[PDB]
């Protein structure tokens, strides 16, 4: 149990020696579609740099002509459109890739065209779909996207933005030689698709970007992931998930905790999913929790005065708030940050009351995830209040909300999830292992909670596209972490 938990610490620890970083995100057809379009001038001859990505795109085409739907129709539309654009590009300029012809590729293009036509006729994300449609229409093939995907240059400054992850959607007008300064370890916000667009449309070829892309292709999970490296995210999300349920792994974790401490020191406490790629409230708060529960106190003020606003915590609206709440509740003196703890626990309750107990969580695609985080925070607050470590109507509402969550979850048991995913099942059973100890829960409700926990842990004992991203991705470390955390937390039940 703890050895498997330690393995996650070691897996982050073993990747510390790697200078580029670590990667646990699954490849996304969108990104490798953008990497398959890279052409390099070698010996005065233009050749496609990465034919393995082109083969990856060719091998993922479905019978209908489209690509994988993953978790949302936007995923299918994006993968199909990017892959079909790549097919058009390689039809126009086959160069040195003789695997595909000018007729088989034309047949593939027609199939993908009809598939995307069907998808658009069924469709009623924001900047990736219209951009892909424009790119496809510039190379043949005729409300749609232009009913909601029209809400909306700011990349020449050294300040990093989230558009460095989706730069491939701005090929129409962008000075990539100007964005070349936005290069860390040869990357562009760790997004292979953005670096692929850069290398395609850079005036001056950068061998460093080619080396980074080769590292990604040969060290990811030809298909490239959405973000690479993903060191801090894939290192601290498992550790925090294991630590919050009380996994004891302090004593190969040394190389992971030391690297995380170094990342905290260099990044001034605010950490993204990788070094020098940004900072999200969830990521930094989770890393702070990991350091605090790994016998190394770090002041939460580093993220507190970066990701705190009125009545809620920002993210650069639920997952960040609850992760910050959990980080605060596990600090050295949770009574000192009582104001922000109350702020978060009130904001989440208000959101639940205003959303009919149905709310999502930015990073994940399962409401079970939000219910799990809320149950964790509520039960930690209750335990602190009972033990007097942390000091009326709001509390009664919180207890009633936890009871309603427990009852609705019990009624929502299928085994859990709408797609038979272990992550959603783990979230749903973790939303009940913290609702089992409520003193206001009746005997029948408690029995139902125990039965649902048993039936969820049976399902638990593995990665599905539940983690949002330009294209939703599945990470093995996240799934394993939540499974282990739920199993241990249920094992703590009387």
């Amino acid at each position: 149990l703890q050895e498997s938990a330690a393995a996650l610490v070691r897996q982050l620890g073993e990747r510390v020696e790697d200078r580029r970083g670590f990667g646990f995100m699954s490849p996304a057809i969108y990104d490798t579609a953008w990497v398959s379009m890279i052409s390099k001038t070698i010996d005065d001859q233009k050749t496609w740099l990465f034919a393995e990505c082109f083969q990856y795109i060719l091998s993922h085409q479905l019978e209908d002509g489209g690509w994988a739907m993953y978790a949302s129709e936007i995923d299918a539309i994006l993968n199909t459109s990017a892959s079909l654009l790549s097919l058009k590009r390689h039809l126009s300029n086959p160069y040195q890739i003789t695997s595909i012809t000018q007729e088989d590729l034309s047949a593939r293009i027609n199939r993908a065209q009809n598939a995307l036509q069907k998808l658009l006729n069924e469709w009623n994300f924001e900047i990736l779909v219209p951009a892909l449609l424009r790119y496809l229409e510039d190379e043949g093939i005729a409300s749609g996207r232009e009913r909601l995907l029209e809400i909306e240059q700011y990349l020449y400054l050294p300040i990093k933005v989230t558009a460095l992850h989706s730069l491939e959607a701005f090929i129409g007008a962008i000075e990539f030689d100007k964005v070349s300064h936005h290069k860390v370890s040869g990357a562009f916000m760790a997004s292979p698709s953005s670096t692929a667009a850069y290398m395609m449309h850079a005036t001056q070829w950068d061998d460093e970007c080619e080396d980074y892309l080769r590292h990604v292709i040969a060290h990811a999970s030809g298909g490239v992931p959405s973000a690479f490296p993903s060191t801090i995210f894939e290192s601290v999300w498992p550790l925090s998930t294991l630590l919050k349920v009380g996994y004891d792994l302090n004593s190969f974790i040394e190389k992971i905790r030391s690297y995380l401490h170094d990342a905290y020191i260099a990044e001034k406490g605010i950490l993204g999913f990788t070094p020098f790629v940004g900072a999200d409230a969830d990521d930094t708060a989770t890393t702070i929790l990991v350091l605090n529960l790994l016998n190394q106190p770090v002041s939460v003020d580093a993220m507190l005065k970066e990701f705190e606003e009125e009545h809620h915590f920002k993210t650069y609206s639920f997952s960040a708030n609850c992760n910050v709440l959990l980080a605060l509740l596990y600090s050295q003196e949770p009574s000192l940050y009582s104001a922000q703890i109350e702020k978060a626990i009130r904001f989440l309750y208000k959101q639940f009351t205003d959303s009919e107990m149905d709310v999502r969580d930015k990073w994940n695609l399962s409401p079970y995830y939000s219910w799990m985080l809320m149950t964790q925070a509520i039960t930690r607050l209750t335990t602190l209040q009972k033990t007097s470590k942390l000091s009326d109507s709001i509390s009664k509402g919180l207890i009633s909300l936890l009871f309603r969550i427990a009852s609705t979850v019990v009624k929502d048991q299928k085994s859990w999830g709408t797609r038979a995913s272990k992550e959603e099942t783990a979230y749903a059973v973790l939303i009940l292992t913290y609702a089992f100890y409520l003193d206001e829960v009746t005997e029948s409700l408690r029995h139902d909670i125990k039965i649902a926990i048993e039936n969820g842990c049976s399902f638990l004992s593995d990665s599905e596209w539940l983690w949002v991203e330009k294209v939703t991705y599945k990470s093995e470390v996240l799934s394993e972490a939540y499974i282990l955390a739920a199993l241990k937390r249920a094992a703590d039940l009387p």
